[PDB]
């Protein structure tokens, strides 16, 4: 029933996200270091972690199959990014004041994931209508 029961291979992990963003002629890059866990429920991995947005505190479940990394968002801001290689999803950004549909177009996807280390990289665009590269690295511990 609930999902805590079907966790398997729960470990604690320490997270890098780093994206490199071009848009309309500016360049950034930005990451963030956090500590969280590693699971699998259905033979598929999650990971799990908190992340601060200017409002507040956001839970971060990041969901990983073939061809698809879905990333859900909660908290301060509610979002389900569905990362799609070759096709584009559309998903609203919600936030307590209101909402606004995000168009994602995903290029490519590598994952590599085991329970002491992962990356997972992701090339897309987004816009409300910018070139994002993120990637997700993990280790085991701390």
């Amino acid at each position: 029933g609930f999902q805590s029961n079907a966790m398997k291979q729960e470990t604690p992990i320490t997270l890098h996200v780093k994206s490199v963003i071009e848009d309309d002629g500016n360049q950034e890059v930005i990451e963030f270091r956090t500590t969280g866990f590693y699971y699998v429920k259905q033979n598929k991995v999650y990971l799990s972690y908190y992340e601060e947005h200017d409002l507040g505190k956001v839970k971060t479940i990041v969901k990983v199959s073939e061809g698809e990394v879905l990333v859900m968002r909660s908290g301060a801001v509610k979002m389900n990014q569905r990362f799609v290689t070759g096709a584009s999803t559309i998903a609203k950004y919600k936030m307590s004041f209101g909402e606004l549909e995000l168009k994602t177009s995903t290029k490519s996807i590598q994952s590599d994931l085991d329970e002491e280390k992962g990356r997972i990289s992701i090339a897309y665009d987004m816009h409300v209508g910018h070139l994002h590269n993120m990637t997700i690295t993990y280790e085991g511990g701390t």
